[PDB]
């Protein structure tokens, strides 16, 4: 089966928002936007501008594989934890996301050559309120939990879809001052605009295939190409070969 | 103060079965958004469930 | 690992597999290279009968994964002028890709 | 809203060509590596 | 049986992100990116680069 995710989002924020108060001769006090005079007498009115925007994009594609006989069940499940390097070694912290997967099946053969199976699958992370810093969520993407319960049959060696989910969204707001936000000269200094847009697909595929043959080439030649090139080969040692040699050829 | 707010969201699940057999689909993502500030730090998030 | 083997007539072996491998989920190794020292491998579990001809090797299950991440965080007006506009960026790519098979 | 549809056919084109157009354009393709191809090749064509 | 694992990852981080505030004549205060004036009056605006 084929998990696949696509995420894409962009967001912009621009504009000001004002507050504060003035005073006249200890006779009258004018305040803007809930600024209580009971905390301030001479602190004049302030502003606050925000400016930030970004574009986020992330993919993740994962696949489990497993085989059985026909008319017998089987279970596969898996969960790794993926760490990422928060900036700082003495100023020390970590953040991490577990990524769980589960699948159980029950296949059989048909007469004309197609395969019929019985699917319960799961995928995702557990809901964790974490990764407090801005890029800490950005480091490892999130994929929601999902669950299917479906029998589905498919012709031999080809691929059929089993379920999915898409989503599109916007957001638009223009926050401003009523009178002064429409004059042509500096009227756009009193705006506060913040768009937002994200759009995400995610779909579960499936494809079986029939298998009758042993692996070509052999597995003992696979790992001996791994260990002599990843730099962990351990047959040179004249202290440890005296007990590995009981263990490689019988 | 005055403002004008407008927002859309369109989502769709897909799933198949055979006939005369049940099936379940459910889903919930959590959507984060970037509150302004990295040392002055905070987040806010909404889960979006479907069944 | 627990098993239950038998012989066939033509010479092949049929077995009955439940296997497990991994570490328990531990929030630890707080310093940056402390996670880097010992790699992590997730937990796994199979439940499978599978037969195989004599003396040769067959696959029993696995897991692969590929991923990216891209973001360009910047200032709206001043992040596009040609001279020093790229002093206001904040880019952070990320990419990992992992296989594991039994 | 709701709308069903009847389906009898496999997906055209195949799924192995879909993701191999994803991974070579999203920038995560992992078949170039001469350290990891020795165990993915047991796993793509049988 | 043969367990086997391969892991590979790379990551890069570059750029700045700004914050802070200014003041004019104790009459007006302009702040960038959620810097509250209620904690700072003369502390001028700073930056932060990561590499």
């Amino acid at each position: 089966l084929w998990i696949v995710d696509l995420n894409k989002s962009d967001l912009e924020r621009l504009g000001t928002s004002w507050s504060g108060s003035i005073t006249i001769g200890d006779k009258l006090g004018v305040s803007l936007n809930q600024s209580s005079i009971s905390t301030l007498d001479g602190s004049r009115f302030i502003a606050a501008v925000n400016a930030l925007e970004e574009k986020k994009q992330a993919t993740v594609v994962s696949r489990p594989v497993l085989l059985t006989q026909e008319n017998v069940p089987a279970i596969f499940d898996n969960n790794r934890t993926f760490y990422t390097k928060l900036i700082g070694e003495r100023n020390v912290a970590l953040e991490h996301v577990t990524y769980g997967t589960m699948i159980r099946v029950l296949p059989r053969f048909s007469a004309d050559g197609q395969i019929e199976m019985s699917l319960d699958i799961e995928d995702g992370n557990d809901k964790t309120p974490q990764s407090d810093t801005t890029t800490s969520v950005d480091a490892l993407p999130e994929v929601g939990r999902t669950l299917i319960s479906t029998i589905a049959r498919v012709p031999h060696g080809k691929s059929l879809l089993v379920g999915g989910y898409t989503r599109d969204a916007n957001t638009d707001t223009v926050q401003s001052i009523p009178f002064l936000g429409k004059l042509p000269l500096i009227g756009s200094l009193f705006r506060y605009s913040s768009k937002n847009k994200s759009n995400v697909v995610r779909v579960f595929m499936i494809e079986p295939k029939e298998i009758v043959d042993p692996l070509t080439p052999d597995a003992s030649e696979s790992v001996n190409n791994i260990l002599k090139q990843s730099g962990a080969w351990s047959g040179d040692d004249k202290l440890q070969k005296w007990v590995r040699v009981y263990l490689d050829r019988g």
